[PDB]
């Protein structure tokens, strides 16, 4: 009573101590549900012996442990709320929620914790069965409680938990009593473990996970493990099942392990207790193993996941059924040979993203719709792996992935960013058992789910001795999975997989003792074997994802580069209202935090509500497992398919001549796995019309998969054919246009038509049809852009890095230029007039771009617009060419002949499919929560929007927000729409990059660095 | 106040719970003295800061650590005693020592111990310096507390500690006082972590080894690393000092590393704080690295133990010293390559001892006198070597073994002998920690001693992925020391150095999952390349030892078996006193204990008062450094050295025929290490006398060298020279024996000589010289010896293993034979009196031997005794054929031309040689305290015992006690003189083995097995 009070266990102040991580907590297990029939357990029905305690709790909110009265521990008190479970308290309110990317959120002072620690009280009043209590154990597990928690049962102290993505169970059959039974968690948001929980996400805290009640009998299956064993050719296999039982030692016990596959069943075995002698002192007497031979087993893959039911049975010798556990196995094998990564015996190409837990809505608490709708997007968007994101997942993830296919790469709760060095904490050994523990009971939670492939110790924790340890204790106990670690340089020995983070394709980037080189000249690296899959590369933060193509390409031609997982998936923002209530997505610093970062994380291919990004499909068009080559008129078609034939997909070509569909066709595809297939195409049609032939080869998949719908496109190609040049001439324009030369004007009139130029800026002013002006802005040059968030990189007001693009565009004057009128005459010809224009931008003395513009009004109405553009070889690249202008009218539809309907870069123009796109302005802003450059659309042969017409080559955006407007605001929700509609064509425009979110990521080839440039844009009215 | 009270504490069991281990318990680092000076430190000057708190301290004893009075907390009881510190409270006699070998003291039920848990309440009453209270921090180590103990300071709670063999530091600066101190220790005797120390001895509990006061600055020293790099040929050196504070980061704060040889100062390096970048976060900003360079370093060796002193200073810019710490560090690599382990580019031939700590009269607690007599011991007998023997040894150990140069195997504190299966707790991830804090600990304790040289994770525990990591750990950490272990058969991943225990030379022992191969076929196996170096061999039980040639043979013949360590050094036997007092040594079972093991504690090479077995004899001949070759008249001698020139050794050669010298001289020895050596020896006398010429040559040290005396032997070897064979007759005797022929007697008479043979028995019954009998017992048979320790095996009364050598021999009835008489005739010769008798020995109707004796008496008085034996072959083979008798006569020497001076057997005769050796009779005895067959001497020629001299070649063995007493007494101070002495005279005798005390050792070339023998005895009067 004394010692259950708050005053003894908050002396022992057990979340600032290493030595001690858990107290009174079980042995971790696989996921148990106590069945008590072998059918419920065979069709997985849910068991009533596994009771949920989610719903709806009392809750309290203390500023520190210390302040918790006592009487908590009897009865509830009158102030606490009603909130839901599992929730964390930061999103109801009672707590800010923090994020941050490298410094902790607290004062670093290992094992030390701040005074000032958040304390959440939850409380439970339920009532159990008396049959519960006559016989077996009663216990409790919490899926997952974030930092450290204690626990009482009755008033009486039961345990004290401290990881966070990992269960922990409490035996209760000593606590509870018949009838009502009222239980209290009492939960730290920081404890000494929070030093390993350095994840980039929000840092919340509380019960985020299910809590759950479990009862078993007096003799019970502890643990069961199983194994595969396959031959050369994958024909005969040995599934052995170990079974570890716990409580009396009864000669009469007997095990049967049965598999089935859907209802029939394979194979069976029943064995007695005792296994195999091992030291000089025998075996173990209550594990026992049992060797089932099934005959041409169906192998598991991501293409075609086959799974089995494994039911183990505890039994007695009369047959009466103690207890049954069942579990899904699947039948494979990962092993890495020759320095490759082979599964099933053929080479992996991974293609996985990285994924984090973060609910659109209840921010880390996920359920079974989330999960599933995100697996869904991840298949129909050809992503076959997905990583764990250093932290385990729900149980439920890993289930659903083996029964959709999906590689998963499972990761430890370790992460020292914060700590200088990276290694503080993992080579110190008194910190040895504490990791150990976030490792270990993980490896003993998921080692039965054939949908983990890959183990990891973590991740930006360094290198220490720990790590190797831990290494070596997951090779020794499992074989069978290889495993990987980033830290060190993943070059060390704790990594059986080369995996950096962000090592471009072909430049290197020589870090002082942790070098980043080249994936190909790291693969080229003397003494080093092992295969190179990149845990963490293209980086997609917000308009990013440039040179996807080249990673892709160095891949696919590399037997030893086997991919990698794009970083990340989902964006993390929590949802806020404003004074109306509306929702807006917010990032780090708007919930009041001084050490916080800014919108670092916002990350990901989706949005918080699993909207798109114009990235995804780049993702999508680059990770295709079929490959087309054009030679002539035929088509080869390469499978990357590994395991499975292409039963359930045709391939539909079509040929069109700017934009017009001449002949079409559907062929089915037979190809092999890894195979390759001839397609003969007809007689393609070939007119002598003007304009060039393209090429469009799909892939359809006619029936529903369990993951896409009928009709879905899984691979997509585009070649350039036969091109017809215009060698036709215009007809002779009959009415001239009339220039009257005004002392600060030139206007230009030709019937309806009318344009006027202002002679002391230079720039077109003005253009009218009829009465109505058309331009609320003089159409202007324009060399800058929105600053993406690559360009902007980690340079913030207080710092400021000299390397980073908008730093040295905003140093050089980019956005500070004023041009200078230097030339502006206007001449009438035979049947046209010209205005020549040449300006020149200067910064303090010194210039930048010198621009100058031939204009052409022609007696048909077309305007000639004709621009050469020198830049300075000192001056930065920019990161446009082209002009800027604000029509006077807003037109619903914007119809386009070139590169999309996606958001389309110059580095990430390969999705992108040259056609005719009629598309709605609300569709041309892509709705990115930080404002940028967005919506550009490239190789743009032709523009329609409203009366205006634009033919040429050019790259085009058109939006209601100008770009000085996308600078200046920092979200989404505070762009307001201008009058008339902004339009930027640019005949130049400069990368993206991608490769990582703080350093200079565009490649030279994709850099505005030639000096000279020259567009020809025509203007007319449709 | 409530929180350290003895409820709250004892609330939370901390010695069952796995996962606590320790509390506010500070790191771990090499051994510390905070010296103020830096002539101190170099001079290795007793430390003011460092005070001893070994003496009087107040104990008292209690069944229950519940049944401990909270006023103890206070104020010391009236009824506590006064004892003293270091001491183990089982040999005040609070609690009866028990012994265990296999099964635990304790009901096996991890982690729970029984409720009657023995507790020790120590309390010290001192006095503390204020200066020590107003700067700096205080802490107090205790070097050894047996299992778990709890601390408390003025009444208030300090700490827990768990582990027994490695120190544990508290922090009292905040619970000390100005003025007078009271601490207050409890000391349980079992905990959790005992399940981690089923080590083979007495489990004694208490306080063991020193406790100690430290008080360091505000800035201290927290740990120093010491590592040497070598270049191929070993002249330059580069010496790596990483210095680690703790405590406030000052600019001015310096390090300054210094070596110095004797006075003079080799290499010097200052450096201020900050290292190397490691991670991307940048590098430690509390560690600085010192790198010195020394030319033609003195490389430290086990011959030549070169040291230097390196002495850290931390201090100020402006030269202010605020600590300095100094070391012992001795440049030398060990290395494995191409499977053999290389000390200096040299392959190590290991000639080590396992060695336990035990005191002869305090048990357990070790002091310095006892430790260097130990060491002078081994160096004097030719060891090399010292292993820990299964848990880190008192840290003056180490420092003496570099001191004095023995290789030193430091093992961890981990063995689970008793769980069934012995891995049970070593793969289980929840012991994880306990047992890295037995090893990561000691890895930080011992890492900077040259004479540490193997690292070990533990001895008989099984192999647990456990043992993986924390091998895989130790590798990372100190890859400059190969480890090893023993589990898992020592083929496994865990070790480095094939390490089997018991290993035969020829014969394997296939046991199922665990086989023991021999060496040379464990060498041979397919895909095995490491070096094998036996951890546990040649088990010296009582009277054993035998078969060392033959695997000294094997370790020489093959390169990669590079010798091993005999099992143990020093006997453990506890002192016991009788009703008069009497001190006597006493094994397991004479402390009323019921869990206990028999004399098998009794193994070593000495005795408890460091008293030399015969056996040590042995086992420095057969470990000898000079290997000597004789050809013709010269002789080669091969020096085993690897690094020392023979400088102090001087070769003594003696000729000598049968016992006689005729010629010697002195040669010195100049040898090059592993070299070669001719020494012409000059003219050898050879006389026409009959006899046999030995040559005797010895290796004698002329100075005295630290652990040896002047005219020190350091090896010694002897050949047969040309022999004589004695073709003289002897002279006609005048005299004629006069035989009368009684009805039961035959009474032979020839003047004072007189025989009379019993015709009941067939035995000669008497023998008279003048009017004194001479025969208490008739001269008979006897095909029986004294059960040796290694014949009984692990059989005892309740259990009975048919393979043991006894258990054969009784159950054929060879102790039960009871002689039947067959022939007994008399008759006269022309000048003699031959006497026929054949005798029969039968049990249950089946005959066993047969024994037909010649009696010849000559008129010039001799005895011709032609002895000739037909044993069965079914029966077991017999442990002895020849003669035994009791004479009526004591005498005080003995006189026997033969191998000696030691006790030697068929097996272990190569250390004795062939010369005249008289010894008085008390030394025929062999002290074995468990009483057994000894005395025995091989070879033997001729032997004088008073009046009586018997010729012939024999084994004889004499003594005042009889081998029937012998079987029956279980103790050596309960066996008493007899009347007369008994004097057994052996034909042939059988082995002894040595190999295990388990099995049957003894090879079959030293078996008892042909069938048929036959010997000559010549009983005459001198």
């Amino acid at each position: 009573m004394i010692t259950d009070s708050l005053a003894v266990v908050l002396q022992r102040r057990d979340w600032e101590n290493p030595g001690v991580t858990q107290l009174n907590r079980l042995a971790a297990h696989p996921p148990f549900a106590s069945w008590r029939n072998s059918e419920e357990a065979r069709t997985d029905r849910p068991s009533q012996q596994l009771r949920s305690l989610n719903g709806e709790w009392r809750f309290a909110w203390f500023p520190a442990p210390e302040a918790v009265p006592e009487s908590w521990l009897e009865c509830d008190l009158p102030e606490a709320d009603t909130v839901v479970v599992p929730s964390n308290w930061q999103m109801h309110g009672y707590d800010a929620p923090i994020y941050t990317n490298v410094t902790y959120p607290i004062t670093v002072n290992p094992p030390f914790v701040p005074t000032e620690n958040p304390t959440g009280c939850y409380s439970l009043t339920f009532n159990v069965d008396e049959s519960w209590l006559q016989e077996g154990q009663t216990r409790i597990i919490f899926d997952g409680v974030n930092s450290a928690f204690h626990l009482w049962c009755n008033g009486r102290w039961v345990g004290y938990g401290q990881d966070s993505r990992l269960p922990s169970e409490f035996d209760l059959s000593a606590f509870l009593r018949a009838g009502e039974n009222r239980l209290a968690v009492m939960v730290l948001r920081w404890s000494d473990g929070s030093y390993l929980e350095d994840q980039d996400m929000w840092r919340m805290s509380g019960i985020f996970r299910d809590v759950s009640l479990l009862h078993k009998p007096t003799t019970q299956i502890s643990d069961f493990h199983v194994a595969t064993r396959f031959n050369d050719d994958f024909s005969r296999a040995v599934l052995e099942a170990e079974v570890q039982m716990c409580g009396e030692l009864r000669d009469y016990l007997r095990v049967t392990v049965s598999l089935w596959q859907g209802e029939t069943q394979v194979a069976s075995g029943t064995a007695p207790f005792g296994g195999e002698i091992i030291d000089e002192r025998g075996g173990y007497a209550d594990r026992v193993t049992l060797r089932l031979n099934v005959e041409n087993p169906k192998l598991w893959s991501a293409e075609i996941p086959n799974l089995y039911r494994a039911v183990v049975e505890l039994h007695t010798a009369d047959g009466t059924l103690i207890e049954a556990e069942a579990c899904d196995v699947g039948f494979r094998e990962v092993r890495i040979e020759n320095g490759l990564l082979l599964l099933n015996g053929k080479p992996l190409l991974i293609r996985g993203v990285n994924r984090h837990e973060h609910h659109p809505l209840h921010g880390q608490v996920m359920d079974e719709q989330t999960m599933v709708q995100d697996i869904l997007l991840m298949k129909q968007n050809n992503f076959n792996a997905v990583r764990c994101s250093h932290y385990p997942n729900h149980p439920l993830w890993y289930t659903l992935c083996d029964r959709y296919g999906l590689y998963v790469v499972d990761e430890a709760n370790i992460e020292t960013h914060g700590m200088v060095p990276m290694n503080r904490l993992t080579d110190d050994p008194r910190w040895l058992p504490a990791m150990s523990e976030r490792v270990t009971r993980m490896v003993q939670r998921d080692r039965n789910h054939p949908s983990v492939i890959i183990w990891s110790l973590g991740n930006e924790s360094g290198h220490g001795a720990n790590h190797d340890a831990l290494y070596r204790w997951i090779k020794s106990v499992d074989p069978s999975r290889p495993v990987q670690y980033e830290g060190g340089g993943a070059d060390t020995t704790a990594t059986d997989i080369i995996c950096p983070m962000y090592a471009r394709v072909d430049e290197d980037q020589p870090f002082p003792a942790v070098p980043k080189w080249s994936i190909k000249k790291w693969l080229s690296l003397p003494g080093e074997t092992r295969p190179l899959i990149l845990c963490e590369y293209a980086h997609a933060m917000g308009n990013s994802l440039g040179g996807f193509a080249k990673y892709w390409q160095a891949f696919r031609q590399y037997p030893r580069l086997q991919g990698g997982f794009v970083w990340d998936w989902v964006d993390q923002s929590l949802i806020k209202y404003d004074e109306n209530g509306n929702p807006w997505s917010a990032y780090g610093g708007d919930f009041g935090d001084t050490p916080n970062d800014r919108q670092f994380c916002m990350n990901g291919l989706v949005f918080a509500d699993r909207t798109p990004h114009p990235a995804l499909t780049e993702a999508k068009h680059q990770q295709q497992f079929f490959q087309f080559r054009l030679s002539g008129q035929t088509i080869e078609v390469t499978s990357e398919y590994l395991f499975r034939h292409s039963d359930n997909e045709l391939l539909h070509w079509m040929v069109a001549l700017d934009g017009k569909p001449l002949a079409s066709g559907e062929v089915p595809l037979d190809v092999a796995p890894q195979g390759k297939q001839l397609i003969e195409l007809p007689e393609l049609p070939q007119p002598e019309s003007a304009g060039q032939l393209w090429l469009t080869v799909r892939v359809v998949q006619p029936n529903a998969t369990a993951w896409s719908e009928a009709g879905h496109i899984s691979a997509w190609q585009q070649w350039r054919l036969a091109e017809n040049l215009s060698v036709t001439l215009p007809a002779a324009s009959h009415a001239i246009p009339h220039l009257t030369t005004s002392e600060m004007d030139f206007c230009i009139e030709l019937g309806n038509k009318r344009w006027q130029f202002n002679r002391q800026s230079g720039f077109l002013s003005q253009m009218w049809i009829g009465d109505k002006k058309q331009l609320l802005t003089p159409l202007r040059d324009q060399f800058t852009r929105a600053p993406l968030d690559n360009d902007i990189g980690v340079s913030e007001a207080t710092r400021i890095d000299p390397n980073a693009w908008v730093e040295r565009w905003k140093a050089a004057g980019h956005y500070q230029a004023e041009a200078a009128l230097l030339q502006c005459t206007a001449d009438t010809l035979a049947d046209a007039v010209l205005i020549t224009t040449a300006h020149a931008w200067q910064h303090q003395g010194k210039t930048l771009f010198i621009s100058r513009k031939t204009y052409r009004i022609d007696g048909s109405g077309q305007m000639a617009i004709t621009v050469d553009v020198e830049v300075a070889s000192d001056t930065p690249h920019p990161a446009r060419i082209g002009l800027n202008c604000q029509l006077a009218q807003v037109a619903e539809r914007v119809n386009w002949l070139g590169l999309g309907p996606q958001e389309n870069y110059p580095d990430r123009l390969t999705a992108a499919c040259f056609d005719r796109w009629d598309l709605p302005l609300s569709d041309m802003y892509t709705p990115y929560v930080f404002p940028s450059e967005n919506g550009l659309r490239c190789g743009t042969r032709e523009l329609n929007y409203g009366p205006h017409q634009w033919r040429g080559d050019f790259q085009f955006n058109i939006s209601r927000y100008s770009q000085q407007q996308l600078m200046e605001t920092s979200h989404r929700h505070l762009l307001h729409a201008e009058e008339g509609t902004w339009l930027n064509i640019d005949g130049f425009h400069m990368g993206i990059g991608g490769d990582d979110s703080w350093s200079p990521s565009v490649s030279a080839e994709f850099q505005l660095s030639a000096g000279r440039y020259h567009y020809q844009l025509v203007w007319c009215q449709k």
